[PDB]
RNA sequence: GAAAUUGUUGAAAGGAAGGGCAUUUGAUCAGACAUGGUGUUUUGUGCCCUCUGCUCCUUGUGGGUAGGGGAUCUCGCAU
């Protein structure tokens, strides 16, 4: 399968299979399939981050792995009105296998490669809010995008997830909103919620209620 | 080839010797092929300046290795 070349351990390889994946992604007619492939797809990709450890060059393929939620249904169509039909649902499908195989193999990453992962969220998040149609402004998708994200990483309900994704959400939210450049539908600010909904972790609640709650936006 | 034991040379000490605390005297043993460091001034070099090349991975804030031109040169070394 795809996943086979982003894991192997020939850097050769696993540079030619993102120059492949980079239209294996925008052939959404094959794409636009069970969440599974897209899982799978995720969790190869995490290998192929796992596998550079040298500060410029991960960077460099964090960036291009953020850009790649952008290169998926790049807005060109300029949807005036129309819904989520067969472009932004398939893009929900690999936000969803993202978040599925960061959360699944957190506790995996060594104390060295947490910082990369880091970065690597930090960048797919900083794609995230900047595409869900041309821009952030979008009543529907933004509903979409809440419910298929607000119940995986931000749920506080379920301890399965580890709290460290929702703190470092915390901190790194605001500081990659203002990189989009004044108002936008941040109905996000789901910490409401989660402080209102008792028997929660209580250092995620700490932590929302000051870095969070206590900033002038 | 060690003790118990025995003979010689030398030192010491003399109806006993043996051990402990502190020290003098006598004899005797160790006691740096350490010979540096710093800033300045000549001169010759290279991994130094410039031109022209080759070679390993991967790709990287690299490594290795050549042929022409000088003392802008203390970047290091030797004077």
């Amino acid at each position: 399968n795809f996943v086979k070349q982003l894991s192997s351990n020939n850097r050769k390889t696993r540079v030619n299979a993102l120059e492949a994946l980079k239209k294996y992604l925008t052939a959404k007619q094959f794409k636009e399939n069970k969440q599974i492939e897209f899982n799978k797809l995720w969790k190869g990709l995490y290998y192929a981050m796992w596998f550079s450890d040298r500060p410029r060059p991960q960077q460099r393929l964090a960036n291009e792995l953020g850009e790649l939620h952008g290169l998926y249904f790049d807005p060109k169509d300029n949807s005036t009105a129309d819904e989520l039909t067969t472009n932004d649902k398939a893009f929900i499908k690999f936000s969803r296998g993202f978040w599925k195989v960061m959360c699944f193999e957190w506790f995996n990453i060594d104390r060295y490669r947490l910082d990369k992962y880091l970065l690597l969220i930090r960048r797919v998040l900083f794609s995230q809010l900047k595409y869900l149609q041309s821009r952030n402004w979008d009543k529907k998708l933004v509903d979409e995008y809440i419910k298929k994200v607000l119940r995986w990483l931000p749920l506080s309900g379920s301890p399965k997830v580890y709290t460290g994704i929702p703190i470092h959400i915390v901190d790194i939210l605001l500081d990659e909103w203002e990189r989009l450049l004044k108002k936008t539908p941040l109905d996000v600010i789901i910490f409401q919620d989660i402080v209102a909904d008792y028997n929660n972790s209580k250092v995620l609640r700490e932590k929302i209620k000051e870095d969070l709650f206590s900033d002038t936006r």
